[PDB]
């Protein structure tokens, strides 16, 4: 019924994320020009281990931040299924991680050369400092971008993105009539803005992360081990 995609993350504890639908990062690529948390001493690597990236046989997804003396370990999965334009994505998540060091995300990624952009539904960050929120990325530079702070807590959250010609539209625990907390207008005057997310073909895959120290989590010394983001279901409907 107009589903294209998903993973409901059933399966056996200790086991490996569906391989068919998902690749677990076994590298993080470090900072160019590094300062402060970027620099490797604070930043944590991701690595293809059932410490940091498995199944806890109650049907979620786990990603773990661990540490083995002052080498720190969190996890990525990124989806091999790309979704195009009139969809809606949606993630039932957990964050046990809203802590110091810290660096959960959910997000969409397009990673073609020439035109790469992302669609960051949700960030929380370990550092501080910076305000968790959403953020629609027009380029991979950070400097063509949308964003909108919103709170994140403890609880079970689904996070929506519905991304049609018109623009896109994200919600916190969407339901029939509520309105979305952060619309992104498509492009319809100089500079142009930019805008790669109607051109004919653009697709997306899913990511979902918890990185450990970078500037966004903040120095991993002060963090707690194990800290967990955990996932229910990722879901992906088209439209007509
Ligand atoms: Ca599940």
């Amino acid at each position: 019924g107009g589903l294209l995609f998903h993973d409901e993350f059933d399966g056996p504890a200790g086991s490996v994320p569906d391989p068919s639908k998902w690749q677990v990062s076994n590298h993080r690529t470090p900072i160019k020009n590094p300062v402060g948390f970027d620099r490797p001493q604070f930043f944590g690597q991701y690595r293809d281990s059932r410490q940091n990236v498995f199944l806890d046989g109650n049907s979620n997804l786990v990603l773990r931040a661990t540490r083995e003396g002052n080498r720190y370990f969190g996890g990525l999965v990124h989806g091999l299924w790309r979704g195009g334009i009139g969809t809606t994505w949606e993630a039932r998540i957990k964050f046990n991680c809203l802590a110091p060091g810290m660096w959960p995300a959910w997000w969409l990624s397009n990673d073609d050369p020439g035109r790469s952009g992302e669609i960051d539904l949700i960030e929380w960050y370990g550092n501080g400092t910076w305000p968790s929120g959403t953020t629609v990325h027009a380029n991979p530079d950070g400097t063509a971008f949308e964003t909108c702070p919103i709170g994140v807590d403890g609880g079970w959250h689904n996070w929506r993105v519905t991304w049609n010609p018109s623009g896109m539209y994200f919600w916190l625990d969407y339901a029939d009539g509520i309105e979305p907390y952060f619309s992104v207008p498509a492009t319809g005057n100089e500079p142009i803005r930019e805008w790669p997310f109607n051109d004919p073909g653009y697709k997306v895959f899913p990511v979902l992360n918890l990185a450990v120290g970078g500037s966004g989590g903040g120095d991993p010394a002060t963090g707690s081990y194990p800290q967990e983001m955990l996932v229910d279901w990722v879901r992906v409907f088209g439209s007509h």
